[PDB]
């Protein structure tokens, strides 16, 4: 029987770093990774930003070149997936029947996009854009000639998507259901900014836009039925709406968890000797006031990553580190720190009309997030007010003449 002494299942963000911490804290055992994709672990950023705009090659989104994984003794199988497992075992079944013993495992299998066809069946071109070979068919599309898209969600991914979508020069229409784009993320003053420049850039977005499902001709998509019930025409769907975390096999061998699976500060689940880390675990935050979430971002990726590592290599460090994020849309490069959810006070800093301010997120008095449009120093002096949970007044605040960093006792 084929055995590893640590199995990642996964090659994405998670499952990569996994196996660079691993390395980097002395483990020695077998390394093995399984991921149901045909490419070495590859950035998932770039799939809405630099790559889907031809400003990045494959080679330069990889997360480490071949060579690599050849020196760390990181064992790939690629296009193989797990498809169920036995925790009691120590045994995970793969999509072709065959048996893999694991000592430990780390589950980092992410997310998938909701199924939103009408009639139920597969649609192209009908793009989540979360994957290598995804974006390249929507790439190919549009060289042959596609010309409207209807974007599905006002989340980071569709606003991006619509925005490298205008740099093809295509109809792009956006559909957010809630009152604003970003509702889920951040404040109004950001919502504001993002539309009135997605508008102004020829983005027909509309706003409290509910839609029932994607129709076809039986091959390809050809419009989005909406709930009111009208069709908007569209030969280009993206689906950027909230992903369900590829946790089934989790749940059904025991594994507790609501919302994807749970895990402690170890990124330990309720099964023995197995992980979970990055978009499929959720986890109490300290930056959430204690409340179990799931995070989605390449921070909380790694930072997991390590935990789990640090855990198997028997020095263990807590996953305390501070959360952030960032999002490329056209000329506007925005950096998070922080989580702004459950903010009761929302500060502008600076003139959001010269396309780089700030918005400083405080709840009862004390800074909880920063969202930075092109204003990097507000970013990284912002983490340290993160940081403090610092005190101070909205009126100090506000006033973009006065460095952050001063305003700390
Ligand atoms: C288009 C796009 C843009 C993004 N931009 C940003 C950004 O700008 N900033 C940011 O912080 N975050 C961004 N993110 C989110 C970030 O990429 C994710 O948080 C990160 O990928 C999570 O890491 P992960 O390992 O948990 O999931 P992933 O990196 O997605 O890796 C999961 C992998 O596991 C594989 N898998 C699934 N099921 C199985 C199975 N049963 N067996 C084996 N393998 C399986 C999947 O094929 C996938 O390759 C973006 C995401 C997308 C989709």
């Amino acid at each position: 029987a084929e055995r590893a002494d640590v199995v990642i299942v996964g090659a994405g963000h998670g499952g990569a770093q996994a196996a660079i911490a691993l390395r980097q804290n002395g483990f020695e055992g077998r390394v093995l990774v399984i991921g149901r994709e045909p490419e070495i672990p590859y950035e998932r950023p770039p799939l809405s930003k630099e790559y889907l705009a031809r400003e990045k090659t494959f080679e330069r989104i990889c997360i480490r070149p071949a060579q690599f994984w050849e020196d760390k003794a990181v064992e790939m199988k690629l296009g193989a997936e797990v498809v169920s497992l036995d925790p009691a075992a120590h045994t995970v079944k793969l999509g072709d029947g065959s048996a893999i013993e694991y000592g430990k495992l780390i589950w980092a299998t992410g997310g998938d996009p909701r199924r939103l066809s009408c009639v139920g069946a597969d649609l192209a071109g009908v793009h989540a854009v979360r994957t290598k070979e995804d974006a390249d068919r929507l790439m190919a599309e549009l060289d042959a000639g596609a010309k409207n898209a209807v974007v599905i969600g006002g989340g980071y991914i569709g606003l991006e998507a619509a925005a490298v979508l205008t740099k093809f020069g295509v109809n792009v229409t956006l559909l957010e259901a809630l009152p604003r784009v970003l509702a889920r993320v951040a404040g109004e003053a950001l919502s504001e900014f993002y539309q009135a420049e997605h508008r102004a850039h020829g983005v027909d977005l509309r706003t409290g836009a509910a839609m029932d499902c994607i129709e076809g001709d039986g091959t390809k998509v050809t419009g989005v039925r909406m709930q009111d019930g009208s069709v908007i025409p569209a030969d280009i769907v993206i689906v950027g709406i909230g992903i369900v975390p590829c946790v089934g096999a989790l749940i059904s061998a025991g594994a507790s968890g609501g919302n994807g699976v749970d895990v402690d500060e170890f990124c330990r689940t309720s099964l023995t000797d197995v992980y979970a880390i990055g978009d499929c675990a959720a986890h109490a935050n300290d930056f959430a006031d204690g409340a179990v979430i799931r995070l989605e971002s390449v921070q909380n990726a790694n930072d997991m990553a390590t935990a789990a590592a640090k855990d198997i290599c028997g020095a263990p460090v807590p996953y305390k580190a501070t959360p952030w994020f960032w999002s490329n849309q056209y000329d506007l490069k925005l950096q998070t720190v922080g989580l702004s959810t459950g903010h009761d006070n929302a500060v502008l800093r600076g003139d959001p009309a010269t396309r780089s301010f700030s918005v400083v997120y405080l709840k009862g008095g004390k800074v909880v997030a920063l969202d930075c449009v092109n204003m990097v120093k507000d970013y990284v002096q912002g983490k340290k007010l993160v940081e403090a949970r610092a005190q101070i007044a909205p009126e100090q605040l506000a006033d973009a003449g006065v460095p952050l960093k001063e305003m700390l006792a």
